[PDB]
């Protein structure tokens, strides 16, 4: 319901995000490296269309953005999470007025990808593939317990809307409900 910027959980969960991202290890990433991976991952491992991928892009790209990243620009660590603070209070303020939330418009966009039907669902199989081609999950292990606090068995499908709910309190809010959402691959 509310940001928890203090929470040293939340510190650790971007820390963590932070670190699987900067995978040069520099100390430092810039929105050229993420829109590079979001585009690379979809085109090279997903069979995305170039229009599909157009539409990812531009998700991604206002995404960071939001968090304060910029083209030509390495963001350290400090300027990051500071960066993240905004994004999750600008997320916020879209969700109260039942605006389209940054993270919504990229589900939206990366569904259409992953789901073979394009109708914002996927299977375990579909979320499995994409988790683990983005490197963040790497085990079913993890994966089939985004479904179990989804509350989706194996067999059924994960919506956009209740994944986006899911990620509003696992980025954002820190809801206790959405805890393990990654499995064990996100703190
Ligand atoms: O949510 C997601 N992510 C959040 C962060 C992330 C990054 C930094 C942070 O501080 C916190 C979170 N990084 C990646 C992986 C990625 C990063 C950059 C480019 C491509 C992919 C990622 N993939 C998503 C995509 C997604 C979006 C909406 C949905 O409904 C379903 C799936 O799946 O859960």
């Amino acid at each position: 319901l509310t940001s928890d910027f203090d929470n040293p959980r939340w510190i650790g969960r971007h820390k963590h995000m932070f670190n699987f991202l900067d995978v040069n290890h520099n100390g430092k990433i810039s929105l050229d490296e993420m829109v590079y991976k979001a585009s690379d991952i979809v085109i090279n491992n997903l069979g995305a269309t170039p229009e599909q991928a157009k539409r990812h892009k531009d998700a991604v790209e206002a995404f960071f953005g939001g968090a304060g990243m910029k083209y030509g620009v390495e963001t350290d660590w400090p300027a990051y999470i500071e960066g993240w603070k905004k994004l999750a209070t600008d997320e916020l303020e879209k969700y109260a007025k039942n605006e389209p939330t940054l993270i919504r418009i990229w589900g939206d966009a990366l569904f259409d990808i992953v789901d073979k039907d394009q109708n914002g669902a996927i299977t375990l199989d579909e979320w499995k593939a994409y988790t683990k081609a983005a490197g963040i999950i790497q085990s079913s292990e993890d994966c089939e317990e985004t479904f179990r606090v989804c509350d989706i068995d194996e067999s059924g499908q994960l919506d956009v809307d209740e994944m986006t709910r899911q990620h509003l309190g696992f980025w954002y809010t820190m809801d206790p409900a959405c805890e393990k959402l990654y499995g064990g691959a996100v703190p």
